[PDB]
């Protein structure tokens, strides 16, 4: 990519750090949710794995208990990889991958951060499935064909959630490369602002934006907004994945900027502060904050 290089020559970050977690000591942690808000606290659902092991991977939950200070909450876990939240109708919708390796599945979770019950998944050997909820209160949802396309098809509610719809949800005009959505946000315009991944082939793996119009389906906005060299320098899992990062998602700050939490090398979870990145195409609509 020349654009990653353009990148990399125009970056522009204010601030770049490494969470820490506590009570997983032995562990790499990455791959996090976007972090939330519960009872008072900033939380994060984290994929806990050993660095030198593949495919074995559980999740926690995190609580904040200092500046990119994350601790484990005691004897809560799931058997998945990279862990997903979004709201819908004043709940969460947590998902995480599900790996049988025979085959993998995006399963989906509902209830309260503390309560989640399986509830549907996707279809066979797909990944990297989003959803959110749209203006008119309808569900967005986001697929992610690989063997690699993005796909997006709104449906009713999440009640119609589950793997035929799911696979049969027609692409997108965004993507030999691949990548996906991490998290959607519903935009003031209707729109929908996506933060996820563009990966191509070194596995390289950088932070990516786009706006969605949710009706005319097109794509606009797109851009890099992180890559590994806006993090402090860690050890990837493997030096393959040197120039791999894997978005979380964004929170939006007090002072207009966003901070930015992402995959590291598949060992780290980062944050680094950057510019609005669906600027003029409205504001963030809603929050990841559930009422108990």
């Amino acid at each position: 990519k020349q654009v990653k290089a353009a990148f990399e020559a125009n970056k522009r970050v204010y601030e770049s750090v490494l969470l820490t977690f506590k009570g997983v000591d032995g562990y790499d942690v990455y791959n996090c949710s976007v972090p939330f808000s519960y009872k008072g606290k900033t939380h994060i659902y984290g994929r806990v794995e050993k660095r030198d092991i593949w495919a074995a991977s559980h999740v926690r939950l995190f609580e904040e208990t200092g500046k990119d200070e994350f601790t484990a909450v005691p004897e809560l876990s799931w058997e998945l990889e990279d862990p997903y939240i979004a709201k819908i109708n004043n709940e969460m919708i947590f998902g995480g991958t599900r790996v049988r390796i025979l085959s993998y599945y995006g399963y989906f979770y509902r209830g309260t951060p503390d309560e989640l019950t399986y509830f549907t998944r996707g279809p066979g050997c797909m990944k990297d499935i989003r959803v959110l909820q749209l203006q008119d209160g309808r569900l967005g949802v986001f697929s992610r064909p690989r063997v690699a396309s993005i796909g997006f098809v709104i449906l009713n509610s999440i009640d119609e959630l589950g793997a035929e719809v799911i696979a049969k949800a027609p692409p997108l005009d965004i993507l030999n490369a691949w990548g996906g959505v991490n998290q959607a946000y519903l935009l003031s315009s209707g729109k929908v602002g996506c933060i996820g991944h563009y990966s191509y082939e070194q596995s390289v793996y950088v932070n990516y934006a786009f706006v969605l119009d949710p009706q005319s389906r097109a794509i606009t906005g797109a851009k890099i907004i992180g890559t590994k060299s806006c993090y402090p320098p860690c050890e990837p899992k493997v030096p393959l994945l040197a120039d791999c990062v894997f978005a979380s998602g964004i929170v939006m700050r007090s002072d207009g900027k966003v901070d930015l939490y992402s995959g590291v090398g598949d060992s780290h979870e980062g944050r680094i502060t950057i510019d609005y990145p669906f600027k003029g195409h409205g504001t963030i609509i809603g929050d990841l904050h559930f009422p108990m």
